């Protein structure tokens, strides 16, 4: 609780939220992520990724060229701030990341790197 | 042009036009279909499928249950008026089939039926 929370992203091709807020009390941050719905991940894949809003668009590009090999994101990317792995339906993932690693008064976005996804699957988060 | 209409469909989940006009003195009506881009067709498929307005959701709802092999549309749907396969980047397909078909003041839609595109990638076609 309080310092995780839970999306789901679905056959829809959405999120169930599209704003986090980090409270600054906070030492580390967990996003679980679930896929609600039938469809495999070569179809609906989806991943929570985390950057900075003026990073998202490099973030997303990059991911798209490198293919459902690479989970759609470029290895190692320095954009990316924390992500999970890109599940299909009937699966789960969490990622655990450091509060220290955002800072106040900067506009981070989560998103999906999937193609076409962001357009729809995208968030703003805050540390407040 | 003359009783066809050339249309694309892009990686960015857009046809290149959201409205078509079939003129009453047609036999026939030929759409045109095109995938400019470079992603697949099981990330990025695309189709025109035509129905009703009214019947647009129960043939995107079942198309999604029909599976990528079946072109994500239920076969021998009887609310499709006509449509095209899902085609990937770089591929092509037409469709021709009679104004008899289509009635005077029947709204009519033309969307993709791949998962999560028809939100965006639809249009109204209209019998004047
Ligand atoms: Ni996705
Ligand atoms: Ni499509």
């Amino acid at each position: 609780a309080e310092c995780s929370v839970d999306i789901q992203g679905n056959d829809q091709m959405q999120f169930n939220t599209n704003a986090i807020t980090v409270d600054k009390s906070c030492k580390q941050f967990t996003v679980n992520l679930s896929h609600p719905g039938n469809l495999p991940k070569n179809v609906m894949g989806h991943n929570m990724v985390l950057s900075t809003a003026a990073d998202m668009q490099g973030v997303v590009t990059d991911g798209m060229a490198s293919g459902l090999d690479k989970d759609y994101l470029k290895p190692d990317d320095s954009r990316v701030i924390a992500h999970t792995k890109l599940i299909g339906s009937g699966e789960k993932d969490s990622v655990t990341f450091d509060v220290s690693k955002l800072k106040e008064g900067e506009q981070y976005m989560f998103f999906c790197t999937f193609p076409g996804h962001s357009a729809l699957m995208k968030g703003t988060l805050t540390l407040k």
